[PDB]
């Protein structure tokens, strides 16, 4: 749907009122904050189960936004499997959309 | 160490006296192939989980995070945390990789 990064960010912000965004680092969270996207959880420094416990009974959907490099893909797969196993709806549409553009690290949006 | 082979030999020796910290499970697996087993992977753990695992058991920790931006940030974070908690932090092995331009532990 989005034609450019600007529209992608607008759509992500709207979606963030209905689902939590998961990223790897604090800097990824900061980059999103600049675009007024605040409903974000950074994984580094947390057990995977900590994310589950934080979302339980509060959010049903999670938007996965890990980097598009090998490191990010492994984490993406791990969290996708974990969250789905715990009953959460996993949204990969936003991350998959970025695969068509020249970007690897979410931090690049800043 | 004069080369990567000796670096591995020295790291293995040092791993009997200090714990090695890496970012991922795959980095840990890579070291395991060289019979270096005293390694903790950070992904999936709270920074404080590492402190609790080492307290009273190990006094020194060898930092072996990748040299990329992601790795350097984690290296600085763990260096500051571990030192604040009383652990001796060893960056000598990692710095040798910097010298040989070895960015990822999995590359070894």
């Amino acid at each position: 749907e989005p034609r450019n990064l600007s529209e992608w960010i607008k759509e992500l912000k709207k979606a963030s009122r209905e689902a939590v965004i998961l990223v790897e680092g604090k800097n990824d969270k900061k980059a999103l904050s600049k675009f007024s996207i605040k409903n974000v959880i950074d994984l580094s420094g947390k057990r995977y189960a900590d994310v589950v416990d934080m979302l339980e009974g509060k959010w049903e959907k999670v938007i996965l936004l890990f980097d598009l490099d090998t490191h990010g893909e492994r984490i993406n797969q791990k969290m996708k499997e974990l969250l789905s196993s715990q009953g959460f709806l996993v949204d990969e549409n936003f991350r998959n959309f970025l695969k068509k553009w020249n970007i690897i690290h979410i931090e690049e949006i800043n």
